[PDB]
């Protein structure tokens, strides 16, 4: 216990987004929202090296050049093993995948990690299920 | 340069798991991970926030149940039925015999899509519900 700050680096529309959410919803400060927003992720976050099924939801530009490939082989590197996938046509730029996979934690979470850096992925979120053989 | 930096004050205990994470997970640094959190959080807001009664926007809703108990899908069944949401496609996968895991990707506004999420994930026998808001982006 103590207070400590630390610096936080973002781009523009992050930054317009997060001061976009503080006027409206009355938060007093950057400090407060984020401290919360940390607290959150972080209890949220619910899970030995023994392996899990887990759901991960990603919404890409369809027509990216050679991004499904780039998926494709990010997962074959994973260590994952990927049971079935949907893809929604939301938009004519957006498409939604749902991935039903399992593997250990760490390459599910890395999985993820890696998908979601990607140029053309605007939201990948994983969802831990539970212990799976 | 086109980063901007800004400081966050913060209890030692919440910065030292927040520093587990990152060196648990591979994080290159605090900013990355924090961003990423802020980022999630701050889209899932705007869902919900915006447009509040559009009837399009879309959610995935991850449910783990036991489908070997006596009525329980028929009851999510008629749930959803009442719930005013659209089914666009569902996956169960059967991992043993007490449990199944289903994706249920739904369309509907954000209080329909709430409100379902709330009742399936109260039935008795129904061991995990958890939704995730997905987005169309420009």
């Amino acid at each position: 216990d103590s207070i400590i700050r630390f610096s936080v680096s973002l781009q523009q529309n992050l930054l317009d987004e997060l001061d976009n959410r503080i006027i409206k919803n009355g938060y007093s400060s950057r400090s407060e929202l984020v401290r919360d927003m940390i607290r959150e992720k972080l209890v949220e976050d619910n899970w030995n090296d023994e392996s899990k099924i887990a759901v991960l939801v990603v919404i890409y530009d369809h027509h990216q050049r050679e991004l499904n490939q780039r998926m494709i082989d990010i997962q074959h590197a994973s260590g994952t093993h990927v049971l079935s996938t949907t893809h929604i046509h939301m938009d004519e730029h957006n498409c939604l995948e749902t991935i039903i996979l399992q593997g250990n934690s760490f390459e599910i979470q890395r999985l993820q990690l890696e998908i979601g850096g990607l140029r053309g992925v605007k939201f990948a979120k994983l969802t831990k299920a539970s212990s799976f053989e």
